[PDB]
């Protein structure tokens, strides 16, 4: 069961001897046979090497170019192209499969690639690799987009083809050119719309797990591409969607300052102008609440995150549906005859005005910022609050062991007492009610050098050195967080671009139209 | 007269030392503190708002009040207990520990460390900008 | 409107073809004429080369030495 499935034909491949193989294929051996051996599966144990399951895939894999060559022009048995296998792979999608993005191992994979692809156009004009999609339902541009193959994916999106016959396979072309300018068009084709899955939204909505979802933007169409459509429509819509949010928030804050404050609600309506609006915004504050939570729902209902990217993305979503959860706890408890109605709502206010940090994205200043702040929480703030606590709480409980009683012989006030230093307000003589003060001062003293001086200088080193180090990564998890508001906001409910003419006639008699988008550069030398 | 005795900083260029030092003034005001004032300006409405809402009745039932009660804690003068008036303890204690820990502790750290970033990033632009203050 | 304006001379020199632009300056076409063309101008529109609109400003703009040294030095 471990390799089995493997034929002659696989070992004289491997072992790239030109006259053993042909010396093999004289005797007929089929050309088609499938290793399904667990060696040769995808990670059925740290053994094994996955290369798409057939000699032709195997030959495409392993630097041999002559004998694909041989396979696909023999007359004995020729070599089949468009071969799946038993998870569904061709050779594209297996050479896509086998790159790791190294610089040696991406030149080889784009060179076979480009190779097969043209070899395929010569053989069968009409077959069209490029579109064979495996049992996963992916093609391989998009299986080059889910795994995070950067090289495949570059090189993919603008490639050009220069021979007879086999130009109509290049996806940037050159629509005219004058002295140092010249006009070149990408193809927009399963992109940004392709109504099952493109580049653009499979990047966007990858889970964390992938490698290199921040980078994978960077390549130049797609850039052009957020930027224009941004510009285009998304600004303008998220532009109103921040001052809606903001009139919302003021009336919010309106409402709750002005709460008649009179024991065990509901409260009464009173006939005046006052009253009338402060029922309109509690009743507009409690609609926007509902809404946040109703968008919170079909959210998850829709991305149905893995349960652990909860804890590790969306958390602007996460925090969003737990300001709605707080309103309407808030509502259930009002209604209830409680006074803990104003605990909740008063926590969804604030939770409210900082979750207007939201919308910091969309000015890139501010967008970096406010990533800086994120990244800052995760690890800075996390670290450092763990060993604070450790030691407040130690010596917090050494102090109120040594005092004999008065009104610091609680572990809360001791605790409040120690905090206080680390704002500037420590007062080294709050009490008296001990029996050793060398004792009481040597703890204290210990304390505040040990934090004070030592724990808050550390931070503020690691800090800068955090600062020093994520300046481009803080860049790209922005225009990754553009990227996300504006593809939700074209689904949420433009078109790529102008239609145009490339090649004017395809291997067949009838023409081509591909939804092209230009982009112009100027060269000052290679005349 | 506070303008005129700002402005006597002006007279700063002329002296090479002096005039990089003016210069980097003018960008650090430009940059990290304009980012720096607007998130810590939303920080302490929301929060202020939230506290002043909790209370009850006293002398800091006022949104100025409340203001500059939460303000003071940025210069180190905070006091943690300046109010009673209120009916729940441990919402006002979270409310005001969040505020710090998110003030406080991070963000005027974080400031010192863009501030850090931006000085090592702007030595020769700055002696430009002296140079061609000096030539106007 | 775009493109008018242009002569051969302006292709010719284009092409960077000592031959044909010998060729063409034997009938004895104005090498004076200015491309007014929106194309050659400043920037109406993202699509366009400023140049100079003269033959010798292209010639000088396009690494045509040769091409400036004839027009300098032709007789006709
Ligand atoms: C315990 C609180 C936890 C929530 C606070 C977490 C700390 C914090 O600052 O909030 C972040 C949130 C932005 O988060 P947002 O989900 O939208 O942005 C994504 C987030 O950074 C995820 O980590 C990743 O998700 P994914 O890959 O695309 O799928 C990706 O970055 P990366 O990691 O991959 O590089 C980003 O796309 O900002 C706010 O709106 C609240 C205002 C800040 C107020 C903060 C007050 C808490
Ligand atoms: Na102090």
């Amino acid at each position: 069961s471990y390799y089995k499935g493997q034929t002659a034909l696989h070992i004289a491949i491997e072992r790239r001897n030109m006259t053993l193989v042909t010396l093999l294929v004289e005797n007929g051996a089929d050309v088609q046979a499938a290793a399904n051996g667990d060696f040769f599966k995808k990670t059925k144990g740290r053994p094994g090497f996955y290369f798409g399951e057939l000699p032709l895939s195997l030959a495409a894999c392993t630097n041999q170019l002559a004998i694909v060559k041989f396979l696909l022009q023999n007359s004995w048995q020729p070599a089949d192209i468009s071969a799946r296998d038993s998870v569904g792979n061709t050779v594209l999608h297996a050479l896509v499969e086998v790159a790791d993005n190294t610089v040696d191992n991406t030149k080889f994979v784009t060179s076979m690639y480009n190779e097969i692809l043209i070899l395929g156009a010569k053989l069968h004009p009409t077959l069209k690799l490029e579109e064979i999609t495996n049992r996963k339902g992916l093609t391989p541009l998009a299986l080059a987009a889910s795994s995070g193959k950067i090289g495949v994916l570059a090189y993919i999106l603008q490639r050009e083809i220069h021979e007879p016959e086999c130009r109509h396979l290049s996806r940037k072309f050159t629509e005219w050119a004058y002295g140092p300018v010249h006009s070149s068009l990408y193809d927009l084709s399963c992109i940004d719309t392709c109504e099952k899955n493109s580049v653009l939204e499979v990047i966007a909505y990858s889970s964390s797990e992938t490698p290199n979802r921040h980078d994978m933007l960077l390549v130049e169409p797609l850039n052009r591409l957020l930027q224009d459509k941004w510009d285009r429509f998304v600004k303008r819509i998220f532009y109103f969607n921040f001052f809606v949010y903001c009139l919302y928030m003021i009336i919010f804050t309106a409402a709750a300052y002005y709460r008649p404050v009179e024991g065990l609600p509901p409260y009464k309506l009173k006939n005046t102008v006052g009253d009338y609006f402060r029922v309109t915004g509690e009743i507009l504050s409690v609609s926007g609440g509902v809404y946040f939570f109703f968008r919170g729902i079909q959210y998850f209902l829709q991305r149905r995150p893995s349960l652990k990217s909860l804890f590790v993305d969306s958390y602007s979503e996460i925090l969003f549906f737990v300001q709605s959860l707080f309103m309407l706890v808030s509502v259930v408890l009002y209604f209830s005859q409680r006074k803990e109605y104003v605990a909740s709502m008063v926590f969804s206010l604030a939770m409210g005005w900082t979750n207007m940090l939201y919308y910091t994205r969309g000015f890139q200043q501010m967008g970096i910022y406010a990533v800086m702040i994120e990244k800052m929480i995760l690890r800075d703030l996390c670290r450092f609050m763990f060993v604070y606590l450790v030691f407040l709480f130690g010596f917090s409980t050494a102090v109120v062991t040594l005092i004999e009683d008065g009104k610091y012989n609680s572990l809360y006030s001791t605790c409040l007492e120690l905090f206080k230093f680390t704002i500037g307000m420590g007062d080294l003589e709050f009490t008296e009610n001990y029996d050793f003060k060398a004792v009481f001062i040597i703890l204290l003293l210990a304390y505040v050098i040990l934090t004070y001086i030592l724990l808050l200088n550390m931070l503020i080193a690691l800090m800068g050195e955090t600062v020093n180090k994520i300046a481009q990564e803080s860049k790209n998890i922005w225009k990754l967080q553009r990227a996300i508001t504006i593809l939700d906001t074209e689904k949420s409910f433009a078109f790529r671009s102008g239609k145009l003419l490339q090649v004017g006639f395809t291997p067949d008699g009838k023409d081509d139209y591909r939804w092209c988008f230009r982009v112009d550069e100027v060269n000052w030398t290679t005349w």
